[PDB]
């Protein structure tokens, strides 16, 4: 029972750090809560599906570590479709687009909606990537919540309305719920605004083919049996030179390094000794996990690509189950579904209901939207809420709520004596993901491997090579988009328009052009 290193969670960051370490001769043992690795990442199968995510299950351009990761254990990537149309449903009515954004045709509304994307990757900038608290503004705006931003720099109901929707999407809770610094800095480091919103080029581009769960399953093929399921760790004791484990069955495991690899709230969890610096505990205490049922309706044929549609909804609607969809059919065609997520309040009202009144609703929802009576004849259906994992807290992560960031937030990844600390909510860069799942599991890996003497310190931070084979393609924006003003620089604008135009016609009454 004795180990170099034992990584506490069997998620994708625990079993990276765990195949890390083992390559370089260390002895590590993987302690995983849950019958299964994965953690938030989670592929079902069963004959109706034959497998699905009910995880995390998209990645993109820029992800290269989980790409890195997935293809030397032997896993493919397949596109999400989006061949045909995207559609936006707002205020009863289905909007069929073709962009990473839904269009919007009011001049006044546009420029609000150009300058908020804008403003949000302009004050991304500013930020950090390794130290958001260190923001020229980090107070100003860790004080402020992202309702507070959004409603300060959107004039129209249509943008606001719109970004509370894309805060949803991207962090599965409300905006009055999180801290506008640390949204601006998750945005940052996810690439921008494009990036982590679009498909093509963005973070939802592909999937695996069989499902990212195989990326945590055959690490642990490679692991053996220095991987043990229904472990869950309840104690930490780094008093002596030999740091203690104990799991909930009271079994003990010793180890010369921890590398923590569950979010800070399980991280709450642990009897930590010596007790965690109150700094770092308060700030584990303080990350509440984002909210979302993930929903997978399945059915005989893909009828909305025969209306033309791909199968993606942005539905803008309050009374509605669903906020956003993606066509979940099988590389080739068979099964075809639709991705659902209810996220962020929704999520926590729709819980409410039985399975089968969710299901209801979805179906007439699809059904409207996709204006088929088609999608009210699924031949399956898949559900998981993920609040309700004890394992997880939820998902996609954590988010951190105003204040927390400037006044906890410095130490989230900082080594506690001989205990280090990884899981995605650790990351720089797709902090939140399957990529920042990996990249926080290897650097963790990589603090440890120092400690060992086996990496230079200038080592723990490698660069990963970029993908060659889902490169990316750079994020442009037109001349327009650079320089359309907003709402109330049109108005700076018009002002001098309307000063001038002015004294064109005193100029013009008295000869003096
Ligand atoms: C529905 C859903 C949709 C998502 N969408 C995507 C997506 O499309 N693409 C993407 O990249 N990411 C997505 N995410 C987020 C992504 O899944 C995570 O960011 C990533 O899996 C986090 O991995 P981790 O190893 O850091 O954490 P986890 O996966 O949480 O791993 C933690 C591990 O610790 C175990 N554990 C917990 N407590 C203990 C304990 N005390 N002792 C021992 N073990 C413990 C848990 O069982 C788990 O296996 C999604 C997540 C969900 C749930
Ligand atoms: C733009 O349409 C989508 C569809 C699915 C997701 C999306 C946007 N953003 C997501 C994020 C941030 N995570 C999981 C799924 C999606
Ligand atoms: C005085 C107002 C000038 C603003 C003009 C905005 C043009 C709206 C069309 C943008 P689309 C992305 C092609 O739908
Ligand atoms: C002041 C006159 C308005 C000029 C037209 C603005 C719309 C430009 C089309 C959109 P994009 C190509 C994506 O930036």
């Amino acid at each position: 029972h004795m180990f170099d290193v034992v990584v506490i969670g069997g998620g994708i960051s625990g079993l990276s750090a765990a195949k890390l370490l083992t390559e370089y001769g260390v002895s590590v043992l993987v302690l995983e809560a849950r019958d299964r690795v994965g953690g938030r990442t989670y592929t079902i199968r069963n004959e109706h599906v034959d497998y699905v995510d009910v995880g995390g299950a998209y990645v993109g351009p820029t992800q290269n570590r989980i790409l890195r990761l997935s293809k030397e254990l032997g896993i493919e990537t397949y596109k999400v479709n989006v061949s045909e149309r995207l559609v936006q449903y707002v205020k009863g009515k289905t909007y069929p687009f073709r962009a990473a954004f839904p269009p919007v045709w009011n001049p006044i509304a546009y420029l609000d909606y150009n300058n908020l994307w804008r403003t949000i990757d302009n004050m991304g900038k500013e930020i950090p990537t390794d130290a958001p608290w260190e923001a020229q503004h980090a107070d100003k705006w860790d004080k402020m919540t992202m309702k507070e931003l959004i409603d300060k720099i959107c004039w129209t109901k249509t943008a606001r309305r719109f970004a509370y929707l894309f805060v949803n999407i991207n962090v599965t809770s409300e905006p009055h719920e999180v801290s506008a610094l640390w949204f601006l800095w998750y945005v940052k480091q996810c690439g921008g605004t494009t990036r982590i919103f679009s498909v093509t080029n963005g973070g939802q581009e592909r999937k695996f083919v069989g499902g990212s769960g195989q990326v945590s399953e055959r690490i642990m093929d490679l692991l053996g049996d220095q991987v043990k399921l229904n472990h869950p760790v309840t104690h930490v004791d780094q008093s002596s030179d030999n740091i203690i484990i104990e799991t909930l069955n009271h079994e003990h495991y010793e180890c010369k390094y921890v590398i923590n690899a569950i979010p800070p709230t399980l991280t709450a969890k642990i009897h930590f000794r010596p007790e965690l610096p109150a700094e770092r505990n308060q700030l584990i205490q303080r990350l509440p996990m984002g909210a979302v049922i993930k929903c997978m309706m399945y059915y005989k044929e893909a009828f909305w690509k025969k209306k033309d549609y791909c199968g993606c909804m942005i539905i803008e609607d309050e009374d509605a189950p669903i906020s956003i969809t993606l066509d979940d059919t099988k590389p080739d065609g068979s099964l075809p579904a639709i991705m659902g997520f209810i996220l962020a309040r929704k999520a926590d009202r729709l819980a409410k209901l039985h399975k089968e009144i969710r299901k209801k609703k979805i179906c007439e929802l699809y059904a409207k939207v996709l204006g088929s009576q088609e999608a009210l004849h699924p031949v399956h259906y898949e559900e998981k809420n993920w609040c309700e994992e004890q394992y997880s807290g939820g998902c996609y992560t954590a988010y951190f709520p105003p204040g927390i960031m400037t006044q906890y937030g410095r130490v989230i990844r900082q080594p506690v004596g001989r205990i280090f600390f990884a899981g995605t909510e650790t990351a720089t860069k797709w902090s939140g993901y399957m990529e920042g799942a990996v990249e926080a599991g290897e650097r963790a890996a990589r603090e440890v491997l120092n400690g060992l003497g086996k990496v230079t310190e200038k080592d723990i931070w490698v660069q990963e090579p970029e993908s060659k084979d889902v490169p990316a393609v750079e994020i442009t924006h037109t001349f327009w988009e650079r320089n359309l003003p907003s709402v109330s620089g049109l108005l700076k604008i018009i002002g001098f328009s309307t000063s001038v135009t002015a004294l064109g016609f005193v100029l013009y009454k008295y000869k003096l052009l």
